Protein backbone atom coordinates (compact mmCIF):
# COMPACT_ATOMS: atom_id res chain seq x y z
CA UNK A 1 0.00 0.00 0.00
CA UNK A 2 0.87 3.35 -0.50
CA UNK A 3 0.39 4.18 3.65
CA UNK A 4 2.98 1.24 4.18
CA UNK A 5 5.44 3.00 1.74
CA UNK A 6 4.68 6.40 3.86
CA UNK A 7 5.32 4.46 7.02
CA UNK A 8 8.48 2.88 5.31
CA UNK A 9 9.93 6.73 4.74
CA UNK A 10 8.88 7.75 8.00
CA UNK A 11 11.28 4.81 9.43
CA UNK A 12 13.97 5.53 7.03
CA UNK A 13 14.24 9.27 8.07
CA UNK A 14 13.94 8.71 11.35
CA UNK A 15 16.63 6.18 10.45
CA UNK A 16 18.37 8.60 9.38
CA UNK A 17 18.61 11.20 12.42
CA UNK A 18 19.41 8.39 14.97
CA UNK A 19 22.63 7.86 12.97
CA UNK A 20 23.54 11.53 13.23
CA UNK A 21 22.60 11.44 17.09
CA UNK A 22 24.68 7.50 17.37
CA UNK A 23 27.48 9.78 15.90
CA UNK A 24 27.43 12.89 18.05
CA UNK A 25 27.08 10.60 21.16
CA UNK A 26 30.55 8.34 19.82
CA UNK A 27 32.37 11.37 19.77
CA UNK A 28 31.52 11.95 23.47
CA UNK A 29 33.66 8.65 23.78
CA UNK A 30 36.98 9.18 22.58
CA UNK A 31 38.35 6.40 24.44
CA UNK A 32 36.39 3.94 22.94
CA UNK A 33 35.43 2.35 26.11
CA UNK A 34 31.73 2.02 24.84
CA UNK A 35 32.75 0.87 21.48
CA UNK A 36 32.44 -2.70 21.16
CA UNK A 37 30.90 -5.92 23.47
CA UNK A 38 32.38 -6.63 26.40
CA UNK A 39 34.49 -9.88 25.69
CA UNK A 40 33.16 -12.52 27.66
CA UNK A 41 36.42 -14.62 26.95
CA UNK A 42 38.54 -11.20 29.16
CA UNK A 43 35.29 -11.22 31.59
CA UNK A 44 33.82 -14.39 32.06
CA UNK A 45 31.37 -13.59 34.53
CA UNK A 46 29.58 -10.78 33.13
CA UNK A 47 26.37 -12.16 32.13
CA UNK A 48 26.19 -13.01 36.19
CA UNK A 49 25.99 -9.17 36.53
CA UNK A 50 24.75 -7.74 33.54
CA UNK A 51 21.38 -9.28 32.33
CA UNK A 52 21.35 -7.22 29.35
CA UNK A 53 25.18 -6.29 27.74
CA UNK A 54 25.10 -3.09 25.37
CA UNK A 55 27.53 -1.04 23.37
CA UNK A 56 27.66 1.17 20.51
CA UNK A 57 28.47 -1.38 17.59
CA UNK A 58 25.53 -3.52 18.83
CA UNK A 59 23.27 -0.37 18.52
CA UNK A 60 24.27 0.35 15.39
CA UNK A 61 23.72 -2.82 13.45
CA UNK A 62 20.35 -2.54 14.83
CA UNK A 63 19.91 1.38 13.81
CA UNK A 64 21.00 -0.12 10.23
CA UNK A 65 18.40 -3.14 10.38
CA UNK A 66 16.01 0.23 10.51
CA UNK A 67 15.55 -1.60 14.55
CA UNK A 68 14.64 1.42 16.32
CA UNK A 69 10.88 2.07 15.87
CA UNK A 70 11.13 5.52 17.63
CA UNK A 71 13.85 7.21 19.80
CA UNK A 72 12.63 6.38 23.26
CA UNK A 73 13.66 2.67 21.78
CA UNK A 74 17.39 4.12 21.02
CA UNK A 75 17.59 6.16 24.08
CA UNK A 76 17.12 2.48 25.78
CA UNK A 77 20.12 1.05 24.38
CA UNK A 78 21.94 4.22 25.32
CA UNK A 79 20.72 4.51 28.80
CA UNK A 80 22.22 0.54 28.99
CA UNK A 81 25.77 1.54 27.90
CA UNK A 82 25.90 3.35 30.40
CA UNK A 83 23.96 1.89 33.22
CA UNK A 84 25.90 -1.34 33.01
CA UNK A 85 29.14 0.26 33.56
CA UNK A 86 28.29 2.00 36.28
CA UNK A 87 27.24 -1.00 38.24
CA UNK A 88 29.85 -3.31 36.82
CA UNK A 89 32.57 -1.09 37.90
CA UNK A 90 33.28 0.96 41.20
CA UNK A 91 33.27 4.61 41.27
CA UNK A 92 37.18 5.04 41.37
CA UNK A 93 37.61 4.00 38.15
CA UNK A 94 38.08 5.12 34.26
CA UNK A 95 35.35 3.11 33.46
CA UNK A 96 32.44 4.05 35.30
CA UNK A 97 34.08 8.06 35.04
CA UNK A 98 33.80 7.70 31.27
CA UNK A 99 30.32 6.66 31.56
CA UNK A 100 29.33 9.59 33.59
CA UNK A 101 30.99 11.56 31.45
CA UNK A 102 28.95 10.12 28.60
CA UNK A 103 25.91 10.49 29.71
CA UNK A 104 26.13 14.37 30.93
CA UNK A 105 27.75 14.71 27.78
CA UNK A 106 24.98 12.65 25.95
CA UNK A 107 21.81 14.69 27.61
CA UNK A 108 22.50 18.14 25.51
CA UNK A 109 22.34 15.82 22.02
CA UNK A 110 19.21 13.66 23.54
CA UNK A 111 17.36 16.55 24.57
CA UNK A 112 17.67 18.65 20.97
CA UNK A 113 17.02 15.11 19.12
CA UNK A 114 13.48 14.81 20.89
CA UNK A 115 12.72 18.05 19.56
CA UNK A 116 13.65 17.06 16.26
CA UNK A 117 11.73 13.86 16.41
CA UNK A 118 8.55 15.95 17.50
CA UNK A 119 9.35 18.81 15.24
CA UNK A 120 9.63 16.49 12.38
CA UNK A 121 7.30 14.21 13.38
Amino acid sequence: SMEQVAMELRLTELTRLLRSVLDQLQDKDPARIFAQPVSLKEVPDYLDHIKHPMDFATMRKRLEAQGYKNLHEFEEDFDLIIDNCMKYNARDTVFYRAAVRLRDQGGVVLRQARREVDSIG
